[PDB]
This record gives structure tokens, C-alpha cells and sequence, in this order.
């Protein structure tokens, strides 16, 4: 129902998928079947979210009721930095696939670039609350994933908190047998991506825009925060379409060919949220809602800012 982005492969991923960060064990298997009514086919998930298993209950079901076929569904997850090392990445690979109840994801993600240390913390931290670093690096994370390319687990492999440096450091490895087919990032009216989209595409790497609402429901979110849902310019937008603002926010990347991923464990909001290609948002309306542009980030992980390969310090 969803159209399609076109991926390096020739997948084609679809242009609307469900986000499934915070949404609870006991409401996100609901959130999924809900969605896949609805007609989203593709599904953001974690090992980070630790819902993957409920998430693969909803997927289960509904192919076994038939409402839908695994050929049509585009799930992706993602490897945690804590597993960066060989057996690990495997392992957690393993764990995430066998939750989702799957035989093969269509996209498996790096999580973030910087490497956590290894063992049972997903947030390993020193006596200043610091991130600890890990042993292994992305491009080691990368060659063990590969190795589920071949192997036929995974259709295809992407990075996620990318930032341009970070992808031609990829791009560049020695030995590199699969590029990334996507780049999934923070991206909304307040951190519009110009260059980062920009530097994706030309390389033909896709993005995928994450947090596209603002995510009011992110833990530290603070009142005077920006808070792109009740912006009365893009509610101004909204109500000449007879639209809600959410879906101005969504319909924001599909016109810039950006996949986007907004999360809802709402019923009605999941369904509010793919209504969103029945309408057109026209070329002014398009200049003025990139012109919004604040360069701020609800996800910014500062906690990490330290390691070597933190995203956010570069320009793009
Ligand atoms: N790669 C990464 O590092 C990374 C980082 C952040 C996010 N992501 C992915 O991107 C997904 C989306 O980002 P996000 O979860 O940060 O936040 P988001 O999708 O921008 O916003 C989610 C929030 O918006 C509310 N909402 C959803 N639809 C709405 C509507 N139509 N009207 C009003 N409110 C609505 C939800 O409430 P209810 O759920 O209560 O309806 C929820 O509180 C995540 O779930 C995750 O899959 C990835
Ligand atoms: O969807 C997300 N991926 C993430 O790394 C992030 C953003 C940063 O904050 C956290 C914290 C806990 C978590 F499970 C996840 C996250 N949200």
C-alpha cells in the first residue's frame, strides 16, 4: 500500500514502515497486527527495543490467518553496539531472528557507529557515567555481518547515526563485499539532512528517517523542547489539506524519496499515520516546511560524545 524506494539490490523497501521503539510488551504485538491490516509491510525493529519477540508473535499470526505473505513484509532490525565482536555479532543476529520468529530479515542495520564493551550492560558505563568503548569497530561489526549475507539470513545490510565520514570509511574498507543500503537517521522539519541526504544518495545509499514526529515520548523530553506536532506552522500546513500534522511530518520525507518510520502503539494513530498518499504537499509548502530547519536533535546520545567514532561532532 506503501510505495517503494528502490534499493541498490533492486528491493524494494517500502516508503512507510512502523517504529517500534517504546512501545511496551503488551501493546506492540496489537501495535503490528493493527499496522499489518492497515497495510504497512515494512517494520522497524531493535535487539535494543527488547520487544522483537512480541513483534514476531504479531508477524507470525498474521501470516498463518493469511492476511498477509513474508515476500510482502520488510522487516528490519539492528546489531547493538555491545556486539561487535565476531561471536557476538552472530549471537545477537541469532537471538533477534529467532525472536522475530523469521528465517531472514530484509535489512539488518549497524545501530549506532561506536562500539560499546562487550558483556551483559546494553549501556556499559564507568563510575561517572560514562560509555565504555568497546574492543571491536563497526567495520569489524560489518565483515561478520556480511557473512549472513551470503549465508542467505539477510537480504541486505545498512548503518544507522552515520555520518558521512563514517559511511566513506565504510565504503573505503579493504575487502568490502556489501555496501549499505540505507542510512537510517534522525530526520523531521527541525533537522531537515540536507547534506547527509544529499552524500546518501549520490552514493546511492537510501535514508531512512527516524523520530519523524519529534518523538514527544522519548524519556528526556523537556517542555521548552522543540515540538514539531504542535508547530501551528505545520498544523497551518496540515489544515489545508485537511490533514493532521503527523501526516504533514510523514508525508514531508515521502516527498523527498526518504523511507520513514513514525512509531504508534494507537490504534487509530497507527492507521492516521499511513493515510498519507491521498495528498500532496505542494512545492512551496515543501520549501517552507525545509526551511524550518533548527540542526536539533531529540536523539543525541551525549553520554557517548567521548568515543572515537561518535556521528554527531562531524557536520554531516
Ligand atoms: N536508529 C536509531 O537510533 C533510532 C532512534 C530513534 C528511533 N528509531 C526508530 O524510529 C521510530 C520512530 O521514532 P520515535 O519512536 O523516536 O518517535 P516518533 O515516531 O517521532 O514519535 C512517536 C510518538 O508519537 C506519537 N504519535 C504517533 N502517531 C501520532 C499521531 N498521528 N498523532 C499524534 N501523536 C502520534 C506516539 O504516541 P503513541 O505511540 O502513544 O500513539 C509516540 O509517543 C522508532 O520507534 C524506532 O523504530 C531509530
Ligand atoms: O530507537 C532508538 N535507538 C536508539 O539507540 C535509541 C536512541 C537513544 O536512546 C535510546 C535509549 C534506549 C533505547 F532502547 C533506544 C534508544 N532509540
Amino acid at each position: 500500500m506503501a510505495t517503494f524506494v528502490e534499493l541498490s539490490t533492486k528491493a524494494k523497501m517500502p516508503i512507510v514502515g512502523l517504529g517500534t521503539w517504546k512501545s511496551p510488551l503488551g501493546k506492540v504485538k496489537e501495535a503490528v497486527k493493527v499496522a499489518i491490516d492497515a497495510g504497512y509491510r515494512h517494520i522497524d525493529c531493535a535487539y535494543v527495543y527488547q520487544n522483537e519477540h512480541e513483534v514476531g508473535e504479531a508477524i507470525q499470526e498474521k501470516i498463518q490467518e493469511k492476511a498477509v505473505k513474508r515476500e510482502d513484509l520488510f522487516i528490519v532490525s539492528k546489531l547493538w553496539p555491545t556486539f561487535f565482536e565476531r561471536p557476538l555479532v552472530r549471537k545477537a543476529f541469532e537471538k533477534t531472528l529467532k525472536d522475530l520468529k523469521l528465517s531472514y530479515l530484509d535489512v539488518y542495520l549497524i545501530h549506532w557507529p561506536q562500539g560499546f564493551k562487550s558483556g551483559d550492560d546494553l549501556f556499559p558505563k564507568d563510575d561517572k557515567g560514562n560509555a565504555i568503548g568497546g574492543k571491536a569497530t563497526f567495520l569489524d561489526a560489518w565483515e561478520a555481518m556480511e557473512e549472513l549475507v551470503d549465508e542467505g539470513l539477510v537480504k541486505a545490510l545498512g548503518v544507522s547515526n552515520f555520518s558521512h565520514f563514517q559511511i566513506e570509511k565504510l565504503l573505503n574498507k579493504p575487502g568490502l563485499k556489501y555496501k549499505p543500503v540505507t542510512n537510517q537517521v534522525e530526520c523531521h522539519p527541525y533537522l531537515t539532512q540536507e547534506k547527509l541526504i544529499q552524500y546518501c544518495h549520490s552514493k546511492g545509499i537510501t535514508v531512512t528517517a527516524y523520530s519523524p514526529l519529534g518523538s514527544p515520548d522519548r524519556p528526556w523530553a523537556k517542555p521548552e523542547d522543540p515540538s514539531l506536532l504542535e508547530d501551528p506552522k505545520i498544523k497551518e500546513i496540515a489544515a489545508k489539506h485537511k490533514k493532521t500534522a503527523a501526516q504533514v511530518l510523514i508525508r514531508f520525507h515521502i516527498q523527498r524519496n526518504v523511507i520513514v518510520i513514525p512509531k504508534s502503539v494507537t490504534p487509530a494513530r497507527i492507521v492516521e499515520n499511513i493515510q498519507v498518499f491521498d495528498f500532496k504537499l505542494s512545492d512551496e509548502e515543501m520549501a517552507t516546511i525545509l526551511s524550518f530547519n533548527r540542526n536539533w536533535r531529540a536523539c543525541n546520545l551525549l553520554q557517548s560524545s567521548h568515543l572515537e567514532d561518535y556521528p554527531f561532532n562531524a557536520e554531516y
